[PDB]
């Protein structure tokens, strides 16, 4: 049906493009890696959570993420450590994030 | 040094944006999923190999890929099954692929 895009029932991919101030990259990476270790350790529904750096745009990062389900993604976005990390990261940002959700094909 | 971008010594992420003819999506997905099963089964250096569909652009797919090293990526691109799959997939394409390589942060 035409509202199918709202809730894919399979795995959910994400490319999160983050624009970080280059001078604050070290700070950003430390907070992010600490978050990622928590995500991987605590969330069985998070299948991939991988920070990467752009090769061409200064201070740009792309996070590759994969979740088992919408339920796993909903949980992910609401944890106290996710919220704390976001608060710690915000001041390092140069611009608004661009998040793209994708339907994983299996 | 200034030529560092040429060879990241850690893990290599990829977002491969593929533009498929919508009418040939079923054909494309069958060939791609068959390829992905081979990749995952045969290549210990391939850590992630996940086909996803765009939620907004018709016939657009993004493959999320992660390799242990440049060596693992070099191997990946040269296998007989990768080459055979590419030949099978080509005729389904609507436009040129856009591949972005990323330095994984760990």
């Amino acid at each position: 049906h035409h509202h199918e895009n709202l809730y894919f029932q399979g795995m959910i991919g994400v490319v999160a493009t983050l624009k970080v101030q280059p001078a604050k990259a070290a700070e950003f990476e430390k907070v992010f890696l600490d978050l990622a270790a928590k995500v991987k350790a605590n969330e069985p529904g998070c299948l991939v959570y991988q920070l990467t750096r752009s090769k061409t745009e200064e201070g740009v990062y792309k996070v590759l993420e994969l979740y088992a389900s919408m339920d796993a993604l909903k949980h992910h976005g609401g944890t106290d450590y996710f919220k704390a990390a976001g608060a710690a990261m915000g001041p390092t940002m140069a611009g608004a994030p661009v998040i793209e959700y994708l339907d994983a094909v299996e």
